């Protein structure tokens, strides 16, 4: 079952995959590759373990500090000086500008949605890569952005009252984004190109654009184009003109659809949205990443570039696919896909850098044309780092991998998640540690909330999970991230990103509220579906992010004291029914997510909460819920009987929600026989003892336990 290379014992399925699938076409010699793996693992594992031990030592000191605190209001001056003494809060370096070069325009310049998808799901990954262009009509008709009120309800058949509202919404979008010199797109009867500029026919007169430079191109004949291509805030809009179509036949100008450039970049996720606990799982993911980079992943295939005629009459093309990042796992976990001679598992983050890096070489070379970075970069998101020494380690790991792969130094770029408190409070130093590799920072606010709870676990009971979004610490955290990014010269060089919209069915709400993120100067933010990407694209047409960033330059809007404000609840805060609701809600969301993780290896699941809101769950939202209940149990807000009773009460409700689903095995009534139930319980009752409250140690162990049982 294993292959010996030096000190390593490689699972045969991984050895075969790399030799037969990943290496051919890279001109890397297999024996040299595997010797490189052995040397990188041997050389870098000590520092990897040392960093993990440092996390544990720091947390132990903070725990003890809070237990020895007498004064009720935390003396913030004493707290801050303590974090400085133990090396948690480090000195801020002098101002600098990042030097990362060779980065694609989608990252340096284009503000727009960033889509995250589990790499183990080939169909979702394909749809994500293809989500660079998406139908606004479909996004509006298929979601609640257009209310299902007055005869506008969806049904088995196309509803023209609803379709007309879709059309009107899109016409107002055009008026607001590419305004006519006079009149409205709602009254357009036709489009032509005359002397290289767009002419819109109105019933009374004709008109051009208020800014004719927004006219980017067209398809078909200039006198009766089959489509018109507009650009606004660097994002493209395509009006499809087809009077013979069913929609276009009813349209006053024969418009069939409005196509939005949507998911500019996509993150193919190996981390919190997938369940991969052994070599077999990792190979499934690596193979999908390989198919994406070679261009031949198919279930349904990857799109080619798009051909246009320039306003002046020449030819040009536009990228048809989303520019792909890969999210590697972070520094914590090992995986038995490789073990050493003594049987120790190899760090999974090290493996991901080698193998996803190797596979990404295919995306730098011809498919027809090369799939991904035309400028020669490989884009890796590195999650869950704690402070600048951990960022420096990632950079050293990437350097060593580049040597093994024979790639130019600094080929492998890094998207830094700002999703751990020791990174937040040292963010300037963290960016500087990666100043020649960094291509984004992003506030992973869900992980950051989990780390907020775990770090101050001993200080007292935290506010309810739903209250966290309005706490001083998180508002400071979001502003601080933008400030540090802009201060490091990110405008025009690297993305400043914000976090995930999880309410998959509440697209009217997303359109209403997620505009806050580009208004806050973020040049990208996360969505979980191609449809959400198309709708979030609307916000970048309304908000001039480049303008917003220029206005924000130089501002210092968060103090260290605000960043360090612990989200403690006030005494007497909750009635029994409020406590009960928090416990039930958290138990339901935990059980709903964990049961499909452990029994079916699904790392991202839509789970209705106690208010029947469909939430896209992954490990970070699980980290919050389990840590909050662990915190409430730790400080006596709830008893161990309360937790067990809530889990038992919500488990059959999860069983019912899954009912069919044929691979689903119920948790109730024999709770002590359900590995999934016991994993959910363990995440709560052992939550305080998990490193930084991470969920992977328990999830991976319980999933492997489930697989072992299904094997015998
Ligand atoms: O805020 C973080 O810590 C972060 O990393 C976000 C996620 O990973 C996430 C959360 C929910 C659904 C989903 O698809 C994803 Br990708
Ligand atoms: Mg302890
Ligand atoms: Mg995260
Ligand atoms: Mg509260
Ligand atoms: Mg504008």
């Amino acid at each position: 079952d294993r292959v010996s290379v030096g000190n390593l014992r490689i699972a045969r399925v991984l050895y075969d995959f790399v030799n037969n699938e990943a290496l051919p076409g890279t001109d890397i010699d297999p024996d040299s590759f595997w010797a490189g793996v052995d040397k990188v693992v041997a050389d870098l594992t000590p520092q990897n373990q040392a960093l993990l031990n440092a996390r544990d030592e720091l947390q132990a000191q903070i725990d003890k500090w809070h237990r020895r605190r007498v004064i009720e209001p935390i003396d913030m001056d004493a707290y801050r000086q303590f974090l400085t003494e133990i090396g948690y809060l480090l000195p801020e370096p002098d101002d600098f500008t990042i030097t990362t070069s060779g980065v694609d325009a989608e990252i340096t310049t284009t503000a727009g949605p960033q889509l995250v998808v589990p790499v183990l799901n080939a169909r979702f990954a394909l749809n994500a890569a293809n989500a660079r262009w998406g139908s606004l009509y479909d996004a509006l008709y298929g979601t609640d952005v257009i209310p299902e009120t007055d005869g506008a309800e969806k049904g088995p058949t196309y509803n023209k009252v609803r379709g007309d509202k879709v059309i009107a919404y899109a016409r107002k979008f055009l008026d607001d984004s590419v305004p006519l010199s006079s009149g409205s797109f709602g009254d357009a009867t036709g489009f032509t190109v005359q002397d290289g500029q767009l002419v819109v026919a109105l019933p009374d007169k004709s008109t051009g654009l208020a800014n004719p430079g927004q006219f980017a191109g067209y398809t078909g004949a200039a006198e009766s184009p089959t489509s018109v291509l507009l650009i606004n805030h660097g994002l493209h809009i395509e009006i499809l003109i087809d009077p013979e179509s069913q929609v276009g036949t009813t349209d006053r100008a024969g418009v069939k659809d409005v196509i939005l450039e949507s998911a500019i970049t996509t993150i193919m996720d190996f981390e919190d949205s997938v369940a991969a606990v052994d070599a077999a799982d990792k190979v499934l993911g690596y193979r999908n990443w390989l198919g994406l980079n070679k261009g031949d992943l198919a279930a349904r295939v990857l799109n080619r570039d798009r051909n246009y005629t320039a306003p002046g009459g020449g030819q040009f093309t536009l990228p048809g696919r989303s520019l792909m990042f890969v999210r590697n796992v972070g520094h914590l976990m090992t995986n038995d896909a490789i073990v050493d001679t003594d049987g120790s598992e190899v760090f999974e983050g090290i493996m991901d850098a080698l193998f996803t890096g190797l596979i990404a070489i295919h995306g730098l070379k011809a498919s027809g044309p090369l799939i991904n970075s035309r400028t020669g970069s490989i884009y890796i998101v590195k999650p869950k780092m704690h402070g600048p020494a951990e960022v420096a380690f990632t950079c050293e790991l990437f350097s060593r991998v580049e040597d093994v792969l024979g790639l130019p130094q600094n080929t492998m770029k890094i998207g830094i998640m700002d999703e751990e408190r020791r990174t937040t409070v040292n963010l300037k130093a963290c960016i500087k540690a990666a100043a020649d590799r960094v291509v984004f920072i992003n506030t992973g606010f869900l992980d950051r909330t989990g780390d907020e709870i775990h770090t101050s676990m001993e200080a007292g009971p935290m506010v309810r999970k739903g209250t966290m979004k309005s706490q001083p610490w998180i508002l400071a955290y979001e502003d601080h991230n933008v400030d540090a990014g802009l201060a490091a010269g990110f405008s025009g060089r690297a993305q400043v990103g914000k976090g995930m919209w999880t309410m998959t069915e509440l697209m009217a709400d997303m359109v209403e509220t997620k505009i806050a993120q580009p208004r806050a100067g973020a040049s990208t933010a996360w969505v979980p579906s191609p449809t959400a990407a198309t709708l979030h694209a609307l916000h970048y047409h309304q908000v001039d992010v480049a303008a917003v960033q220029q206005g924000l330059a130089g501002k210092r809007r968060a103090t260290i004291e605000q960043l360090l404000t612990i989200p403690l609840a006030k005494e007497l805060a909750w009635a029994p029914d409020e406590i009960r609701e928090e416990v039930d809600n958290n138990c339901q969301s935990i059980l709903g997510y964990v049961v499909r993780w452990v029994d079916q290896g699904v790392g991202a699941s839509k789970v209705p909460d106690i208010h029947d809101v469909a939430l896209m769950e992954d490990r970070a939202t699980l980290r919050i819920s389990s840590q909050l209940l662990a915190n409430w149990l730790r400080h006596g807000v709830i008893t161990s009987a309360d937790v067990r009773a809530s889990l038992e009460r919500m488990a059959p409700l999860v069983d019912r929600q899954n009912a069919g689903d044929v691979a689903y095995r119920p948790m109730a009534p024999n709770f002590d026989d359900s590995i999934a139930f016991l994993a959910a319980q363990e995440l709560i009752l052992s939550g305080a003892q998990q490193p930084n409250g991470y969920t992977e140690p328990i999830l991976h162990r319980r999933r492997r336990e489930f697989k072992a049982r299904a094997a015998e």
